[PDB]
């Protein structure tokens, strides 16, 4: 990681703040990224056939937004233990490749996750851009690694 | 959960100090569970011919216990959704089965976690037995999910 200490810094202070309401507005995130992204939605069978009111209320969909906040806060926390990062972004990249799910679908999240931060926020542009960064680190781990992956 | 709201906020404040050592304090934890249990260090196949010293330092034991203390936060958090734990638990149990990790190594981890715990913040009793039937209750999913997966 070139992430420089003032970036690690606006991260982990954005998204100390960012978690605590992310118990409440994190479906919604989830239900954003599912409308713009059809293709996303369908990796959940779970959500097969199931009206988008339903998917928001749904205690599989709180789940996920459990994992993706516990996921993003092991990544945050380990921003200056790279080895540790590596192997944390490389465990998730496992599992969701083992479900076809391709890099692509993690640069459509992250970018629509840095807007949706932000509208929540309101941090500044330089805070959005240092997450920008951040998730390009930890997309570039993801891609490398499906990459060495046998499907 | 039969877990009255007086034992979830123990067990939730407890928590929020812990949680903040556990980057000093968990690498140890994960130390005096290898040493008691040497059937839970095998199952971490990395280690096999491993110092503990080595094993202590190791990134692969870090990432392990940045994952045991994030999960049991999911844990925690979820303690008034009882779908969302179960769904929470039942994927923990799913990895851990697949790798033939029976119920009884998460009974064993959890007893020795509550007691590190309690040894670590010097909380009391009442605190202690609340993190016993909190994670009886994750023990339970756990348990009665992988009879599911056989
Ligand atoms: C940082 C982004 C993400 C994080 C941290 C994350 C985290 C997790 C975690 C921890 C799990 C449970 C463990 C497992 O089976 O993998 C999970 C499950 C899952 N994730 Fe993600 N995820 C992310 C992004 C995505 C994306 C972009 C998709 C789809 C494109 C997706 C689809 C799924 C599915 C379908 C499951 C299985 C859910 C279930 O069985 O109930 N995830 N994710
Ligand atoms: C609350 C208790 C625990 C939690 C939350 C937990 C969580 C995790 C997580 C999240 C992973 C990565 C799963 C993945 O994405 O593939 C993992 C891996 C693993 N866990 Fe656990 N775990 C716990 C207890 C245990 C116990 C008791 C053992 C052994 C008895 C164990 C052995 C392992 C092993 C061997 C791996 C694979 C590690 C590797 O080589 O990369 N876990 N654990």
């Amino acid at each position: 990681t070139k992430l420089t200490k003032a970036e690690k810094d606006a991260v982990a202070n954005s998204w100390a703040a960012l978690k605590q309401d992310w118990k409440t507005i994190g479906a919604d995130f989830f239900v954003k990224l599912f409308e713009t992204y059809p293709n996303i939605k369908a990796y959940f069978k779970s959500f097969d056939n199931m009206d988008m009111s339903e998917i928001k209320q749904s205690p599989k969909l709180r789940a996920h937004s459990i994992n993706f906040c516990h996921g993003l806060n092991s990544f945050i926390q380990s921003l200056d233990e790279p080895d540790v990062l590596v192997i944390l972004v490389q465990k998730l990249t496992v599992n969701h490749f083992r479900r076809k799910i391709a890099v692509d679908r993690f640069q459509e999240a992250f970018a629509l996750y840095v807007s949706y931060a932000q509208d929540h926020a309101k941090f500044d542009d330089f805070t959005a851009a240092a997450w920008t960064k951040t998730l390009k680190v930890v997309a570039d781990v993801i891609g490398g690694h499906m990459q060495t992956l046998q499907k």
